[PDB]
């Protein structure tokens, strides 16, 4: 599985990712707010939660099979740090 050598954007919110889930199932990564958003809106439709990564056949997915991946946590900090988007933010507590 490759999308992009650098940088991480989730099939669903369409968007960077800050904060990406593997599944134990599949396997697969996704956003934090991206696999919680889709799950509940799912189910509220009668529905499932189902590998949204456009390319896999897999359509099982449940919230207790999702955790958080720090492999792929350190590394988006890792391109984070660069700072080449805002460089502005002076807070008083930080
Ligand atoms: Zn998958």
């Amino acid at each position: 599985g490759s999308s992009g050598s650098s940088g991480f954007t989730c099939p669903i919110t369409k968007e960077e990712m800050k904060k990406p889930v593997k599944n134990k199932v599949c396997g697969h990564t996704y956003e934090e707010d991206a696999i919680v958003r889709m799950i509940e809106s799912r189910q509220k439709r009668k529905k499932k939660a189902y590998c949204p990564q456009i390319g896999c056949s897999h359509t099982d997915i449940r919230k207790s099979d999702l955790i958080q991946d720090e492999a792929l946590r350190r590394a988006i900090e890792n391109h984070n740090k660069k700072r080449h988007r805002h460089s502005e933010s002076g807070p008083s507590s930080g």
